[PDB]
């Protein structure tokens, strides 16, 4: 255990180094952020009561799932069915049609959930308790709890008025809190894929306290803060449609990226070979260099290297392309056997917006919400993306250290 | 036959108390619009020459659907082969190759017949003939006629330089005219999910003096009304187009509705059983308070419950979503079996696009014609939306009569 | 062999006559063109070297085509397998999941390209050399070279701030250039479908001096010309949304047109069946009236025939449609079995985007460059169709000559 209180030391270091101002580090704030995602982790991962919460709102996450697949199987009807697996066997599992439609289902929730104001009384509750015990100011806090079941994009609407004033600190802190985050449309796509519901709840809840302080450390607050559809049916039209072209997307990007790995895989078969390396891929390139760091939050020594390939994947590309590497290594079909602990780790750290690409997309997405804030959107990208990438990996540490 | 003609009583009434100004009700207008629908009605559902031309009305719209399934048949291959039905049985009919491609086809079949003229020629001669024996103003009567063939955002094109400039009578009734009916692609949709063609294209026809008359009824005329592609490639292209974005919005709303459905009843099941009825369910619900709508149309008595959920699901939802469930009661697999009068009722009080989230669609595409006349339109939104549900019932009354 | 000159004297011929000023042709220009045009003709498909040359570029080709087909395959599984050939035989073959799928990962893999500066980097030689031999301009000659790689509305890309100031002969070659070739993507696509690699990169190449060719018979220079995203994972994000929206727009084409077609074919068997000819089809008549034109290009007299049912859907229709119909003539289930040559020559006289749909896809492209130049664009439209089919042609000339 030694180790993971040391790999937390690390990460701490890391984002004080690259503070703005590490003077001007409240420490009441980070303090009390890390004590909460600490705490958050001792609670649901540790104590028998906290476990018994978690496996509660999983398994009504994972009832809310099957229902939306009644759609689903309503539209590619025997595609999606047992016969597949009779006649195809493992390629039975058609991605495109179990996974993808998930997205549309719960996009559609969410925006229901929107308009009765469920969503808002849960924020405004879990909001107003991280600013009341961290200092943060009430946008920001909203925000990041918001984040919790929502995007990066889609967070910070519910203070959206408040976003184009908000300090610099403030304007981070939400980039931070999206980037630290997933959403609740994608959380069901992983559950899917084969990825423990448990770690996705667990890790979107501890974003909130972790995406504030990695934001309140390399980013202080040195200034001073200040401070919809005709009918529910019209919620669910509008969620569906999002949702879908959300689907799109992501559809698209995988069959181009794994593509693409698989292109460029080629051709380190080929490069490698004028050095003796022919079997030289992009994984164990990923994987030797990500090593160290999945050994710093506590990965096995003989598993560090292959925790490295999906880590490091996640970086490079999204964490979209990452899980559906790491899938296969939660069946029992899997090329290596890993430990639960690691499998824990892994899905932690993995379950995160945080990559280069999503600096565009918080230029797009949040940058809509502030025009005139899109030169500081885009200065405070990269450092974004950090205490983005360090709070997932503050949250894998947590959560090895309690199994 | 008394309990039709007094069901076609009760909606006059409804349409009467509804109105705007009762005294105000040209009687010659909803006089001849109620007795055209009456006597189409008796024509094609009744007399021999008739049902012989809407029959071949009917099986030349068969051939026109089998001829685009050519063109989703070379995509999608075997997966909408008859092979499909040996390998999976039931679930081999896949939904998203089998109906969906049909909006596209047919939105680019539209498309072309619009751009040889073809389409305005029928539309001059049914319009005109309506505005001569009804006194409708000519714009109106256009729309009228337009809709029978296409959406309800697409038929005002035809007299889209008059929509600015029209009385809230003529927008009215504008309005009305794509409530009470449906779309050419649509149409064939539900044809391949087993819908009777004989009745949507009945249903279709009837919807042009049916939506005149519940439009003059709940608002008469009380103000002075007044009075493209470069080749048909392109027009195909683009009609092909329209007809695939349409087919994602459709798609994308049943994987949510029925997913969302799903979900509704499930929780349904918790809260009912808090009361002892933990069978509870959406489909009881509106059953329950539907049946006497349904009984009131020419429903039997022990028919009227299951024939009120999916009359019910068609307003609380769409059409589309209703066809969906009462698609399985056309087959021989059917949970409950129909009479076949029962059967046209609901086929002919589904179909139309009224419901509560067609007036932001009203509001979207309608009102892109005449942004400054937005305003009225989200007024008379619910009034029109209850206006194109009586032209529904209407006609499936009369169906019920002469069936 | 002398059918072959003769049918490159009549080509040149026609755009003689069709010029806008005959005496203002550069016979350094278009005598070097047609110069290169054969002689790169010549080279890959009669030297040895140049042939060991275009089975090593197609078989990179067709090497990236199957790393990208690893994206398609984690997707849809088992629905692109192998045992899909047992279950539905010759219908196993998906085309919406087999082909359409190449389209989005092709578009990524050459915005990435673009990002590393390698496709800037070959356009500049292959675009340098061509204007310092025909004396072309500079813009004119680089959206030539680029329109190898790319398509019709992205090459000018690479001269966009030359785009509204250019003469109209340069916009007239621009537009010639584009509609003389294919895309990248579609051409993996049309590989996937069968049609020989060797074909489509040859006359993808060819069609950089042959679209000069025909641009400066038919419209001579007159005048005096003169003289991104944030990180490469951006890049292939953006590139696989510009493919996913392609993919998606001919798929809906596809659908509709096969399916138009199938409803034209229904109806001329009827009208038809008039004058004592039921059996009448469209393939008959584009058959019967482009068999002079295949005849022409060194088709055999009794292939010339059906050699014309595949150019005439390319002209009426597009490209896509073409290869379409003509895909099962390249395997052992063909209808007629076709000689080596004449399946060379329709593979070489296809392989382009001139139709009279590109037009509008001209005016929205690269109008969208020049939005003061689309008056220009609409009017030189149709010559510059003519002169991209005619580049098309020369090219299953040439080849047939050396074949
Ligand atoms: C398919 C998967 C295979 C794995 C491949 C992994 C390769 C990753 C390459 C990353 O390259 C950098 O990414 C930054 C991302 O933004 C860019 O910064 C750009 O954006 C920053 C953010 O604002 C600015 O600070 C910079 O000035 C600006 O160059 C930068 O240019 C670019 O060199
Ligand atoms: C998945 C299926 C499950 C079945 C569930 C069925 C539930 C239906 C709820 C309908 O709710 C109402 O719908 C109106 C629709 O428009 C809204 O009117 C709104 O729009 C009207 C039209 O302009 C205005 O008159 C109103 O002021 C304005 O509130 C109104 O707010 C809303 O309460
Ligand atoms: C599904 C496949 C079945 C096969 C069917 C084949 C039928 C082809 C019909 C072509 O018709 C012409 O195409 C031109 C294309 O543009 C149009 O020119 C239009 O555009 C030109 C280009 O700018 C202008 O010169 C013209 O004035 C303008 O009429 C023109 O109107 C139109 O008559
Ligand atoms: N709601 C969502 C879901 C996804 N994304 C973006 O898509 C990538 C893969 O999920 C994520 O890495 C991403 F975050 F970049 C997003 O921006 N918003
Ligand atoms: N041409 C069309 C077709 C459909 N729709 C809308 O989609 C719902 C289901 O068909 C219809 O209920 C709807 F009407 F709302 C539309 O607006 N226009
Ligand atoms: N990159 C591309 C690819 C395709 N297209 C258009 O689509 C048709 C079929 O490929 C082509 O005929 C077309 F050219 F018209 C395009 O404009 N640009
Ligand atoms: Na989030
Ligand atoms: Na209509
Ligand atoms: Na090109």
């Amino acid at each position: 255990l030694f180790m993971s209180c040391c790999g937390m030391a690390v990460l701490l270091g890391i984002a004080v180094l690259l503070s703005s101002n590490r003077k001007a580090i409240n420490l009441r704030t980070v303090g009390g952020a890390f004590a909460i995602q600490f705490s958050l982790g001792a609670f649901i991962l540790y104590v028998p009561w906290g476990q018994e919460l978690l496996r509660g709102f999983s398994d009504a996450v994972s009832n809310v799932i099957n229902y939306g697949n009644d759609g689903t199987s309503f539209l590619f009807g025997g595609l999606v069915s047992g016969k597949m697996f009779e006649v195809f066997g493992g390629g039975g599992f058609i991605f495109a049609f179990r996974v993808l439609p998930t997205l549309i289902f719960f996009s559609a929730l969410i925006s229901v959930l929107y308009y009765l104001g469920v969503m808002q009384w849960v924020i405004r509750i879990l909001g107003g308790g991280l600013q009341k015990a961290l200092g943060t100011s009430r946008a920001e806090s909203m925000s990041a709890a918001a984040n919790i079941f929502v995007g990066q994009t889609e967070a910070p609407l519910v203070v959206r008025p408040f976003v184009p004033k908000m300090t610099q600190s403030e304007l981070f802190a939400v980039m931070c809190g999206g980037l630290a985050s997933i959403a609740g449309g994608v959380l069901a796509g992983y559950a899917s894929m084969g990825v423990k519901i448990e770690y996705l709840v667990a890790a979107s809840f501890m974003a909130a306290p972790g995406g504030l302080l990695f934001a309140k450390l390399m980013m202080p607050e040195t200034e001073k803060p200040q401070d919809k559809p005709a009918n529910v049916i019209d919620a669910a039209a509008g969620g569906a449609s999002a949702g879908l072209q959300l689907a799109l997307n992501v559809g698209a990007m995988l069959i181009a990226f794994i593509g693409l790995i698989a292109l460029i895989n080629g051709m380190l078969g080929g490069i490698g070979g004028w050095f003796g390396m022919p079997e030289l891929k992009l994984e164990m390139l990923l994987g030797w260099l990500f090593a160290p760091l999945a050994f710093l939050i506590g990965v096995p020594w003989n598993e560090a290297t292959v925790a490295g390939e999906f880590i490091g994947l996640k970086t490079v590309a999204n964490e979209f392309v990452a899980y559906s590497q790491f899938a296969p290594y939660l069946t029992e079909a899997a090329p290596v056997v890993l430990s639960e602990k690691t499998k824990a780790i892994i899905s932690f750290a993995l379950c995160g917006f945080a990559n280069l690409s999503s600096i565009a997309i918080l230029l797009g997405g949040l940058g809509s919400l502030a025009p005139k804030r899109r030169g500081d959107i885009a200065r405070m990208g990269v450092k974004a993306v950090i205490a983005g990438t360090l709070s997932n990996l503050m949250a894998a540490t947590i959560a090895g250290f309690f199994l």
